[PDB]
């Protein structure tokens, strides 16, 4: 129906841009967004992460206490390296995915 899921997937959350690094794995309803991912690593994993209202949709500001600086952005990505198309509100990963979120330069 337009109920949802049931079937539970497991992603694994991961940050290496911090020591030590953040390496969980998460239970989320498939069709959970990677926001969903965040909140509940946050609600039992001990994660914590800022966000800030965008025009397209809210943007990850801070992850684990370490805010983004000048011309600094927090990167998604889904293994191996790969840049995310969306943002957190929107991609919605698969069973047995790995997100990375990597503090970057430009
Ligand atoms: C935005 N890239």
């Amino acid at each position: 129906d337009h109920m949802q899921t049931q079937e539970i997937i497991s992603v694994t959350l991961q940050v290496l841009s911090l020591l030590p690094p953040y390496r969980q794995s998460i239970s989320v309803l498939a069709g959970s967004t990677v926001e969903d991912v965040l909140k509940k690593a946050h609600e039992l994993g001990g994660f914590t992460y800022e966000t800030q209202a965008s025009l397209s949709g809210p943007y990850l500001t801070s992850v684990m206490g370490k805010a983004a600086g000048e011309r600094e952005f927090w990167q998604l990505l889904r293994d191996p390296n790969t840049p995310l198309l969306q943002g957190i509100a929107d991609y919605r990963p698969k069973d047995g995915e790995t997100i990375e979120l990597r503090l970057v330069s430009w």
